[PDB]
């Protein structure tokens, strides 16, 4: 798929907004993503233990690796479309090391736009959603692919 410059910009648009805090959006993700869907977090033997929100939330080490999420997912975004290089790596250590099914690369994507329309209402309108969503679907894919040619499957 390819977007058109219009579209990235509605996604750079709202993405300069998510950088002004980059570690409270990494937060509020990666615990939007584990209440609601508690099987992801059995991938992280790192976190697995944490049991409620509250725990969650004081966690400094699952505030650090959403940054560590957000700033790798930004710099991809930022290439609009010319990302191949920095897909790689990212596809071998999740197919191959941590084993993460694109089924949980939706769910992920479907925290990220659920925390945006809730932090950003005036700057992630119908429009510039679909834009991201069109941007994380094309992500997604191209992941999925690099999945195939690494070995992973089902
Ligand atoms: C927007 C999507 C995602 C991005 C941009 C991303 C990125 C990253 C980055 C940059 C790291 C550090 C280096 C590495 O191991 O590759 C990482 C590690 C990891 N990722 Fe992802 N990730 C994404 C989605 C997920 C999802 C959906 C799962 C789980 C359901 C996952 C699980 C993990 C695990 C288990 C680690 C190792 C964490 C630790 O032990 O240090 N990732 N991820």
């Amino acid at each position: 798929m390819v977007l058109s410059e219009g579209e990235w910009q509605l996604v750079l648009h709202v993405w300069a907004k998510v950088e002004a805090d980059v570690a409270g959006h990494g937060q509020d993700i990666l615990i939007r993503l584990f209440k609601s869907h508690p099987e992801t977090l059995e991938k992280f033997d790192r976190f697995k233990h944490l049991k409620t929100e509250a725990e969650m939330k004081a966690s400094e080490d699952l505030k650090k690796h959403g940054v560590t999420i957000l700033t790798a997912l930004g710099a991809i975004l930022k290439k609009k479309g010319h990302h191949e290089a920095e897909l790689k790596p990212l596809a071998q250590s999740h197919a191959t090391k941590h084993k993460i099914p694109i089924k949980y690369l939706e769910f992920i994507s479907e925290a990220i736009i659920h925390v945006l329309h809730s932090r950003h209402p005036g700057n992630f309108g119908a429009d510039a959603q679909g834009a991201m969503n069109k941007a994380l679907e094309l992500f997604r894919k191209d992941i999925a692919a690099k999945y195939k040619e690494l070995g992973y499957q089902g």
